């Protein structure tokens, strides 16, 4: 195609061909007929009104099924020339089904981005697609957003383009569901940066191949997505004045670090264990005592060792060479793999309760003799200090009888802490990396959070997932729906507050507030004497009937035994509560740790250096760091949808993204854009810009105030002056005119580009 050309191979999926965007506006149609009602197995239908019948209507589906529906519920229909428009604010008819089927049909032909005026809303593909090859990174390069179509690489150029020109920091903040595709989007966006610096060191790549090291230890399969990244990631790129890449850092807020040791069927523990495995290689599996089967490791077994999906084989290799890419020393290397080897061996480790002693000792010792070696201790030191840990009591160390069970325990919170504490070093060894030391002063922060979870024993660990979810978004809703509205009042624009009913305060009250739930974890660490069903009832005391949020559990017959619901943002979670207490303090065997500070691997010695402070606290105040961060950005974001919970590619269920639809707010986030005044621009650089299209309104080297200059210039301009409005500091435009402007800035000055030719040619 010939205006797609520049796009390559790519081009049947970012628009529709040169026929199709003729041969639509032939389609027919009677704007009287083809309306969308309601369905209930599937959200809206097409359909054409056979008759009115006073306030009711009654039509057929195109099923041609009949149905009657109330005229208040009847709803017109897109006119077809807007069909897979690319930006969906400039519908004539905006609406529920409206945005449903626009959708539906740019995802019918694998068209997955679309603009939704200041944001984007991207399904998800189940194929991988050609609309990522490099060249098109070239082909998107210095492009608006009104002229390419949409795509990730348009959102992190046009956030590029807003950072030279604004000189203010960015931030693409990427959200949806697990399985939505946030994290591959981040990726891209990645792709994008290190591509366009590249054409214009190695820093380039180093950036690229940051992600797959973390993404062997940090990813898991779960039930919802084969490479579900359980750790939400904050990777801040930093660019200098001249606006070439200078440096990177990562930031990761938090890691399930229970599932290395505990895994529900359905779900795999993190990569790293089952791709030394699969490849059988043997320079690991030599230098670990491992045996190529995972079902006897005991951390490692259960649940599903194995997928369809991932090619392990290959996936040992490039994350192998991505520790080499980022620069970790052979020793370095082999060192990790020594302890997510001894971490196999360290969950097989027998214990026996003496027959009358009521104390556990070490049934055998070859697994715990094994472990020792590869983490560098005196095996007969490691098994006393598990079993016979030494507290301290002020003068006097008393040693406590450590009963079967909680010894078991013991080695678990052990074998957490090692593999928490060594992903953590590898971010902070990541980062020094990167910090190349190249000048430096904006930043372009791309967030991808672990997505909203609902699995079957929400668990401690599906609370913080869920929670950051309901402050990012909320810090969506402050951005699109309040700050933008308290702009317009402060400017003093003849504006009404419009209630847009999205606003989610009233549930992070019920979180993050000191009398809520993470607050009453934080109060009953401090006795002695709590315990969960304790902890459960204080929990109905202080919140049933107290706040609309929190309810009874819905315990449905099968699904687990679960204490309470809560009513988040995108649905109802029914939590598990025991155990809490202990995940929300996880206290080591100090003896045992002491025996890590005296490892021999200097690895293993560094992750226990300098071993008050609960995981609730470390995470709330974390994540309050976070947004307070992006508030001093400007956000882009990028909406994830994810299609179909069978992952089969392109079939779409309706009630499933319409139930996210909804929830994430995107109705609403199109109608402030067609509301409100989405583009709005300084007074001073309206004249520097813009004097261009008529430098007779305005002379200068004739004074005039540059709000006054402003105000005779845009009448002069011969456009709609319902479209714009003036403020005390700033004009303010409606959604279309900043591009008409645009488009009428560069066809004058090419008209004086060809003036200048014209004219050289006449002193000639
Ligand atoms: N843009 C895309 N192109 C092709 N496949 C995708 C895309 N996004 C997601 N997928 C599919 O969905 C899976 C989940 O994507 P992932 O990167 O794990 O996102 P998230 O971390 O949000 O779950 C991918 O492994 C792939 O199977
Ligand atoms: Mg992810």
């Amino acid at each position: 195609d010939s205006e797609m050309a520049v796009f390559g191979a790519a081009a049947p999926y970012l628009r529709k061909s040169e026929k199709e965007r003729l041969e639509a506006q032939t389609r027919p149609f009677d704007l009287k007929k083809d309306v969308f009602v309601p369905d209930d197995k599937q959200e809206f239908v097409k359909a054409k009104i056979v008759s009115r019948e006073g306030g009711k209507v009654t039509a057929e589906t195109e099923y041609g099924k009949t149905v009657t529906v109330k005229e208040d519920q009847v709803m017109q229909q897109n006119p077809p020339k807007f069909d897979k428009i690319e930006d969906m604010a400039m519908l004539t008819f905006l609406h529920e089904p409206a945005v449903l089927y626009n959708l539906k049909d740019r995802y019918g032909s694998w068209m997955i981005y679309t603009y939704s005026g200041l944001f984007c809303v991207t399904v998800n593909p189940y194929k991988w697609l050609p609309v990522y090859t490099p060249e098109v990174v070239a082909a998107y390069r210095g492009k608006k957003r009104s002229e390419a179509p949409p795509h990730i690489f348009s959102i992190s150029d046009n956030a590029y383009q807003y950072m030279l020109t604004d000189r203010e920091n960015q931030s693409i903040l990427i959200t949806g569901e697990s399985g939505a595709g946030k994290t591959v989007n981040t990726k891209r966006v990645i792709q994008y940066f290190a591509v366009i610096a590249a054409i214009g060191g190695t820093l380039e790549d180093q950036i690229i191949q940051a992600n797959p090291a973390l993404e062997a230890f940090g990813n898991a399969k779960t039930v919802r997505n084969d490479n579900s990244s359980r750790f939400g990631k904050f990777i801040r790129i930093h660019f200098g004045a001249t606006g070439k890449l200078a440096s990177a850092d990562i930031e990761t807020y938090l890691l399930e670090k229970s599932r290395v040791i505990f895994q529900l069927k359905a779900e795999r523990d993190y990569h790293i264990f089952y791709q030394i495995l699969s490849n059988k290689k043997p320079e690991l599996l030599d230098m670990l005592l491992i045996t190529n089967n995972p079902y006897d490791y005991a951390f490692i077994s259960q649940g599903e060792t194995t997928v369809a999906s991932i090619d392990d084989a290959e996936e040992l290799m490039a994350t192998d060479n991505a520790f080499d890419v980022l620069g970790f020393t052979s020793e370095e290397k082999n060192s990790m793999y020594k302890l997510t080897g001894a971490i196999m061996h360290f969950g097989n480790m027998k214990f026996k309760l003496k027959q009358r002693e009521e104390q556990a000792e070490p049934d055998g010792t070859e697994e715990a003799d094994k472990s020792a070696y590869l983490m560098g201790l005196n095996s007969a030191d490691l098994l006393k200090g598990l079993c016979h840990p030494r507290v301290k009591v002020g003068n006097e160390y008393v040693t406590k009888g450590q009963n079967v069970q909680q010894v078991i325990y013991a080695t678990g919170a052990l074998a957490k802490a090692v593999y928490e504490r060594m992903f953590n070093w590898m971010v902070t060894r990541i980062n020094a990396t990167l910090e190349t030391k190249q000048p430096r002063q904006y930043f372009i922060g791309v967030l991808d959070i672990a997505g909203f979870e609902i699995f079957d024993f929400n668990s401690f660990e599906q609370l913080c997932i869920n929670f950051t979810n309901e402050k990012l978004q909320q810090f969506f809703n402050h951005h699109m729906f309040v700050l933008e509205q308290e702009e317009y009042k402060k400017e003093g624009i003849e504006w009404t507050f419009i209630d847009f009913g999205m606003d989610l305060q009233a549930c992070i009250d019920l979180i993050e507030k000191p009398m809520g739930i993470m607050s009453i974890l934080e109060e009953e660490c401090m006795f002695p004497k709590a315990t969960d069903m304790t902890f459960k009832a204080k929990l109905f005391d202080n919140h049933l009937g107290k706040s609309a949020n929190f309810q009874k559990p819905r315990n449905i017959k099968g699904k687990p035994e679960a204490h309470f619901s809560l009513i988040h943002y995108a649905g109802i979670v029914d939590y598990n509560i025991i155990g809490w207490l202990q995940k929300n303090k996880d206290p080591l065997n100090e003896t045992v740790v002491g025996l890590y500070q005296k490892s021999s691997l200097k690895l293993l010695s560094t992750l226990f250096a300098n071993y008050f402070q609960t995981v609730s606290a470390l995470h709330r105040e974390n994540l309050n760091k976070l947004m307070t961060n992006l508030r001093s950005t400007h956000p882009h974001f990028v909406r994830c949808i994810i299609p179909n919970e069978t992952k089969s590619p392109g079939v779409m269920d309706n009630p499933l993204v319409m139930h996210q639809l909804r929830c994430n707010g995107v109705l609403e986030g199109i109608r402030i854009c067609r509301k409100g005044f989405p583009n709005r621009i300084l007074y001073g650089d309206f004249r520097q810009r813009y004097r261009i299209l008529n430098p007779a309104a305005i002379p200068e080297g004739q004074f005039i105030d540059s709000r006054k200059g402003a105000e005779k210039l845009l009448s002069s301009l011969d456009i709609d002056h319902n479209q714009y409005k003036f403020g005390h500091t700033k004009v303010f435009f409606k959604a279309g005119l900043l591009g008409l402007l645009e488009e009428m800035r560069d066809e004058r000055l090419s008209r004086i580009i060809t003036r200048i030719q014209a004219q050289s040619r006449g002193v000639l």
